[PDB]
């Protein structure tokens, strides 16, 4: 009965984002999206450890879907047989039946299709939630997304001023619980199933022996550094759905944070660092002002330095002396 | 000397919140409270294990007490004989003397009045402090619930519009320290002193055996799950007196949430999850669209689903298809 | 090339800050500091317990400095060659070269001039950031302080008012991860670079063994007692380099707080408790009402009470019985 027009999407993996219009002369259309779970064994840091990954289109977090307020998000989530474990999604952006949960619950060898109506704007967690103790469990194994409700008018500053971003990255932080066997090296295991005894003795104590962006130590770092030129606005959204983080830009700011994610609200300027609510999206806009790389951190810097949770920028452009300068370098002391 | 009407407040166990008026054409008065300390033995979990509970007035939380700004509140704190330790009370909402705390320390056997004015609006957290390392372990312990100090106007978004509820919740959150023996069985004690040695070993590692609404797992479920229609909107005021949380509500939202719980303060609007920290309350708003189950989670989902902190909503009325809808129920993949 | 007026500082020791203004006339300066790196064992505990430091200008935290939006900040870092490892410096208030860090690493026995423009209001951390592991580390062992940017014009609430503060302190709150040997006592070190295997062990665990204002426990209560007299607006500064706190001033409030400590942002009123997150500093005005002791925690409790995090205020001046009263002492219960 609903005769709106239909547009499909193709999703993008992380750290990327699927084309998208900010402020937009469309009305609300049926946006349609597809997710495809896939269970597998990946490697999480640089020594080689493996993990027993439950994933969204294969990626740690899953893709960010971007729609406006108004329209309908029509998705259709498919669990391949080659799966083990059954599978739903909870959207935090949606009303009704625990986000979506209650009406997506999906075997092996099995599709759903949920439609909601983006009655919230802001960025969203997405989420599995099969019931139970399983719903951490799929959570923390990697199965979390997000999804970005923009104004159609794009976003404002909260003072009348439109807040423009040329370039928008997803940074997906995930919380992970690998366990040791006796002389203290991480295991490995052959199925979700088999790790998960071992997996949530370890979850309880609610340390991780990882904290991670885009599923790896590492992964935003080297030729996949996150780029910037001096002059461009960039949208960095953060999401992390069990677990608090605190993201900071090393030698930038905050120019305008939506902390609590939700653009009804208006931002706040000028932050050095933020606070991701576990179960939670957020957003913070920059303008780069100095090239060279930046790191952008979770300031624990244990998590940082220590259990995963490093990203890098590279940005280009010209040194601005004004703002910074080493007037005298390293020399002996007189 | 001072010369106000008297109300007596009859005060009700949580979830529930005695009556009271939002708006009020009654001008300030001594309102009039009876807390009873009790120190009992009680089961946490539905495997039986036993917590040496320490509460006011049998609950955990305590009672929610609502006033509004500019009341008196004047409270008999009864320590009766039967219970072994002293006590006393700390009024966040109050002003001088550690909250009242230094006033109000009560051997077994005797009681205290304390009155306090009510300059601040919001909710607060009130809980024991009798000094020392004890204060951590009479708040974990139980010793903490809540006090909503209302404008006399009542509720408002900060844009001009009253904001009134059709039904307000108290959630009070408590993290929990049971030790464990050698082969890991949860131990039982046969005095709050006796649990003592070994429950601060524990507490001093930070992590939580437990985490509950209401005093139990499972308190707010089955016959004991909240409830709304379609239509209502409901308070639902949180509190933590030691521990952050992450409150939100599955298939919910916030529609206007005060994180930090003081009225004087707008609103935020349309949170997905928000967050309560250690050692305060803070209240959300929710006009309910959609009947179903709802859960009421603090979003470390490993502590919801795994160390007790959910808690159900139940909600009459009509399915809103246009919200959300099963566009094609579980199929095999063509 | 810059040609504005120079201006020396003498820093002093938290939790006092040096003399400066809050409205002022002044256009730019360069504002001149000088920090001199300590490496030393110091006690952190009425036990004993002793703690390989590393500090600028020799305490923990390091010193508070205030300039004015638009000035320049030069500092002088100074390793003297008694020191042990290379040290640097990154500036959360600065633009650019990682903080600062990037243009500032020094070995034992030499010294850099840094030089930023403070182009952001608030409250924020600096902090020491050698790279990779070394980052938490050196955090963690005490090489954090802060500065605060101030309008020319002064604090105001966001509504056209002025917020003038009578006294400002500074309290850093450090938390510090001390191994034990076997039988549970805590250990001590010859040097940093011997302490480092066994701590980092116990940093990856994120669980500190003490928390602690000003670098030990019971730092600011006795004859070091924060004081002020009723009437007097004091603001408290407080930073967490590394992992988050939620302050809370026990008979008080947060009268204005800016709990992410950036003051382009209007403050929020009428605090119980607030949140500094980790890798940041905030600030919160009060304005005494009562005299007699207060305690200024951390409200998780066993954090506050159990491993150091407690600070008391000391407050003359005159009881307000509207505000408070004991009805009736302690009494046998009828
Ligand atoms: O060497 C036997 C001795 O080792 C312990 C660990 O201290 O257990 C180890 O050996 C067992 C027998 O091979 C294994 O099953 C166990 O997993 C391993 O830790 C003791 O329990 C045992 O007495
Ligand atoms: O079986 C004795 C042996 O067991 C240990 C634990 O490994 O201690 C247990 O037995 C002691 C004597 O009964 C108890 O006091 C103790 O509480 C219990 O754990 C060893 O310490 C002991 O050598
Ligand atoms: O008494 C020897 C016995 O004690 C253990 C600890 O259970 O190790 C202790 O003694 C070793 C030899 O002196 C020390 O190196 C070690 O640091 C200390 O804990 C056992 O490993 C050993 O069998
Ligand atoms: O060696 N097993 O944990
Ligand atoms: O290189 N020393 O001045
Ligand atoms: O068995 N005692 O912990
Ligand atoms: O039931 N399978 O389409
Ligand atoms: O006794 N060494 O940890
Ligand atoms: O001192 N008893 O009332
Ligand atoms: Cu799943
Ligand atoms: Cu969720
Ligand atoms: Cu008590
Ligand atoms: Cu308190
Ligand atoms: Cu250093
Ligand atoms: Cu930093």
């Amino acid at each position: 009965d609903l005769k709106l027009p239909r547009q499909k999407v193709e999703l993008v993996a992380p750290p990327f984002v699927h084309a998208h219009e900010q402020a937009t002369k469309q009305g609300p259309k049926i946006v349609e999206f597809k997710l495809t779970i896939e269970e597998k064994k990946v490697v999480i840091d640089e020594k080689g450890t493996t993990f027993q990954a439950m994933t969204f289109n294969g990626s740690m977090p899953g893709p960010l879907m971007v729609v406006h307020e108004g329209d309908y998000v029509e998705t259709t989530l498919v669990n391949p047989a080659t799966n083990t474990m059954p599978h739903n999604i909870d959207f935090h952006s949606a009303t009704g039946a625990l986000g979506g949960g209650a009406l997506t619950l999906i075997n092996p060898g099995e599709q759903v299709v949920l439609r909601w109506k983006a009655t919230k704007t802001g960025v969203f967690v997405y989420h599995c939630a099969p019931g139970g103790p399983m719903i951490p469990w799929h959570v923390v194994s990697g199965m979390n997304g997000a999804v970005m409700v923009l104004p159609r008018d794009g976003l404002n500053d909260g003072k009348g001023h439109a807040l423009k971003y040329d370039k928008v990255y997803y940074v997906g932080e995930q919380d992970m619980y690998v366990p040791r066997d006796e002389k203290g090296n991480f295991k490995s295991y052959d199925s979700p199933g088999e790790a998960f005894t071992d997996t949530e003795e370890m979850m309880k104590k609610l340390i991780p022996s990882h904290v991670v962006f885009n599923g790896k130590v590492g992964a935003l770092t080297g030729k996949n550094a996150l780029t910037a030129n001096v002059g461009e606005n960039v949208l960095i959204v953060h999401s992390q759905a069990n677990r608090d983080s605190r993201p900071h830009l090393i030698g930038g700011h905050g120019d305008y944070v939506w902390e609590t994610g939700k653009f009804g609200n208006a931002p706040e300027v000028g932050l050095e660092t933020w606070f991701i609510r576990g179960g939670s999206a957020g957003a913070a806009m920059y303008k780069f002002m100095q090239p060279g790389i930046y790191a952008y951190v979770t300031h624990n810097l244990i998590e940082a330095a220590d259990l995963c949770a490093t990203a890098h920028f590279k940005v280009e452009g010209k040194w601005n002396d004004d703002l910074m300068t080493q007037v005298k370098a390293p020399a002996e002391i007189p």
